[PDB]
């Protein structure tokens, strides 16, 4: 038995030296997991590192939005109230108007100051008469958005209609019931007009800060997907080592009890 005991022995010597490659070989899987870590932390850090800048961001995009719809709300509820004053009108005042051979100073002048808002450098009365009743006056005046006047026709209206001491309504409407409605229109969109230079950056504000906090969202998943790739493929190694650990020591096992028997 005792080419079978040497036997044995280099038997033993082949098992320690496949140990090495075991053990050897999970100290190789646990490299490779604590490189997946070493990024997998790492983007975690960089996950929240996002998440908090996503949060003051949005901080600031609410600030400016409550601050939009209160500068909205302000000088809105006037333009409505007076863009329906002046779809209430019985024709006895229209024709009140329209067959005006001498007009009073304040139909003249709201006619006028309409015929600038909506675009009209013609000044000339007749003209201006008949384009006053007309199929499609009306209706421009109800669909006439406040976006649509240059920042110069604005002062060209303070400057000689609203600072002047008869652009009211209680005169305009004594001269004629017509001119009276939209009187306030005019006067509640200058005020629109006014308000839509200081919302017109806002908005192009929010844009800047929106995207990029979408941009910014999306660039925040693609982390957590990074993270949770990382987090299910390190799983793996995880339980492999861990099967693999419960070999190369088993083996182990035998080495050390044959020597025992062979003593």
């Amino acid at each position: 038995t005792v080419d079978q005991v040497e036997e044995l022995r280099r038997d033993l010597r082949i098992k320690s030296q496949e140990l090495e490659v075991k053990n050897a070989a999970a100290n190789d899987k646990l490299k490779k997991m604590v490189k997946d870590q070493q990024e997998a932390e790492k983007k975690k850090v960089m996950s929240q590192e996002i998440q908090e800048q996503l949060h003051k961001q949005q901080e600031v995009i609410a600030d400016k939005q409550m601050s939009v719809k209160e500068d909205l709300d302000k000088v809105e509820p006037a333009v409505i109230e007076a863009q329906n004053a002046v779809k209430s009108i019985k024709k006895q005042h229209l024709v009140e108007v329209r067959s005006m051979a001498n007009p009073p100073a304040a139909v003249k002048l709201a006619l006028e100051s309409i015929c600038l808002l909506l675009g009209e450098s013609t000044t000339d009365w007749k003209q201006i008469r008949s384009i006053i009743m007309r199929e499609n006056f009306i209706p421009t005046i109800v669909n006439f958005s406040a976006e649509e006047i240059s920042d110069a026709i604005r002062e060209k209206m303070k400057k000689n209609y609203m600072s002047n001491p008869s652009y009211n309504y209680e005169i305009v409407n004594r001269a004629s019931l017509a001119c009276g409605p939209m009187v306030k229109w005019a006067i509640a969109q200058l005020n629109y007009a006014d308000m839509l230079k200081r919302v017109e950056p806002l908005r192009n504000e929010l844009q800047k800060l929106e995207d990029d906090a979408k941009d910014n969202q999306q660039k925040a998943n693609e982390v957590e997907q990074m993270i949770r790739d990382l987090e299910a493929s390190i799983a793996r190694y995880k339980e492999e080592y861990a099967v693999l650990i419960s070999e190369a020591q088993a083996i182990k096992a035998d080495l050390a009890a044959v020597e025992a028997k062979v003593n």
